């Protein structure tokens, strides 16, 4: 455990981020399955063309009881990937587990064909993981257009972003693109100082519309670059033409092809060292035991089981949006897990959900327009955009505030949304 380290896990516990994270993760909904009718996604598209996710209006069927805020969180599902790349001292082994780390969320959008809430503006999440040692928080930024800002650290490694979806429905499919910056801090366990990773995540689109059989498809092209050493990985999601397949090479800064992998995005990645440094060779699509410098194949990542629950969600999205007992009294009142459409939702209690998502709108829109008529400019609460010294972007940049006033039970005013 390097210094870097222990001065990173000594703020975490200082500033209580696991305060409030006793009960054990929740395994199930008190929904033990539920008839939402499968209506058909044509059938409701078809007098919507070009419009927005947020634009439309979907009936329950295509809703799902989860936040984008929380969504963006399933991105930490694999994180153990990240203490792994952590400890190797090869730097583009480092950034091997890094890239099939960015992969490894995919696996969860199979089979939710459903708009998850999108966030009131100053709605935030929370989510620590004390067996895990990391902290998760997000905030919604913006809501036109809708933006959240996310703030992860731990020990070994920080990830940091800004979740800007902006989609489309063309008449034939429906896309997603990601437009923010994804940046990644690994603290090495040993040869390499404090290093960055930086990327954009790949589209994803609803398939299958016309043919009656929605698909989530997930395609295009990643670049993760290590700022600091510097190498690059390019990742490639093929598009559908059922096939889920996901490549990649990893290059140190000189160019020299150092790593391959390959598998399908919804079950498992294998790679290989490659040895000739301008070989050509990319994963064609049986040791688990770790990564392997001598070219024979190693497994790296296979998707979590996966039982049936409401939703179809899995087991990391229930435990997001839980009301643990231990937790509420730290919550902000801007917590996702007190935004009671989204509750009555999760509840199966539909026209509930409908009743309160009217009124929780209606006040944002109200709220917006007393502002404007003052003249009155919103503030992010936890977040304000600054320009990242490496990348010289624009980012969100957490103000620190958010645990410390947590731990020290601050937060009773901190917003009024729901
Ligand atoms: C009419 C309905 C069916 C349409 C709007 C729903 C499309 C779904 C498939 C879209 C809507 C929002 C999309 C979505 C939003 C945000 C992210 C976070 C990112 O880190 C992983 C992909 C992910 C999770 C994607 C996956 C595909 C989603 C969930």
């Amino acid at each position: 455990s390097t210094a870097e380290q222990k001065t990173k896990a000594k703020v975490l516990l200082e500033e209580g981020s696991f305060l409030g994270y006793e009960d054990k993760l929740r395994q199930r909904l008190k929904l033990g399955k539920d008839d939402r009718p499968s209506v058909s996604l044509w059938s409701v598209l078809k007098s919507m063309v070009g419009k927005d996710m947020t634009r439309m209006t979907l009936p329950v069927s295509f809703n799902e009881p989860t936040s984008l805020l929380q969504r963006v969180a399933e991105d930490l599902e694999y994180a153990d990937l990240l203490n792994q790349a952590a400890s190797f001292e090869d730097s583009t082994l480092r950034l091997l587990y890094v890239a099939i780390f960015t992969v490894s969320s995919y696996a969860s959008t199979v089979k939710r064909v459903a708009k998850p809430f999108n966030p009131l503006l100053g709605e935030t999440f929370e989510y620590s993981r004390p067996d895990k040692s990391y902290r998760f928080f997000t905030e919604q930024v913006s809501h036109h257009p809708p933006i959240s800002a996310t703030w992860t650290e731990s020990p070994k490694w920080d990830f940091f972003g800004e979740s800007f979806v902006d989609s489309k429905f063309n008449g034939r499919s429906f896309d997603f693109k990601h437009l923010g910056l994804w940046y990644l801090t690994i603290r090495p366990d040993s040869n390499g100082k404090e290093e960055l990773y930086t990327y954009k995540k790949p589209n994803n689109q609803v398939v299958g519309i016309l043919l009656g059989n929605p698909q989530v498809d997930n395609y295009g092209d990643v670049k993760i670059v290590n700022h600091n050493t510097g190498d690059y990985c390019m990742i490639h999601f093929k598009a559908r033409g059922s096939a889920y397949e996901v490549k990649g090479e990893v290059y140190n800064a000189k160019g020299g092809k150092e790593w391959i992998f390959g598998g399908r995005w919804n079950e498992s990645v294998s790679a290989k060292k490659v040895l000739k440094p301008n070989s050509l060779e990319e994963m064609q699509v049986t040791s688990s035991g770790g990564p392997k410098y001598d070219g024979t194949r190693f497994n790296v990542w296979h998707v979590n089981e996966r039982p049936e629950f409401p939703f179809n969600l899995t087991k990391f999205a229930v435990t997001l949006n839980a009301p643990q007992p231990h937790l509420l009294p730290w919550l902000p009142p801007t917590d996702t897990r007190l935004r009671p459409d989204q509750r009555a939702m999760e509840e199966g209690r539909y026209d509930e959900a409908a009743t309160e998502k009217h009124r929780v709108e209606e006040r944002q829109r109200s709220v917006r327009k007393k502002r404007e008529e003052k003249n009155i400019t919103y503030q992010q609460r936890w977040f304000k955009k600054e320009i990242h010294p490496v990348t010289k972007c624009d980012y969100w940049k957490f103000n620190g505030e958010y645990w410390k006033q947590r731990r020290d039970h601050k937060l009773a005013d901190e917003g009024d949304i729901f």
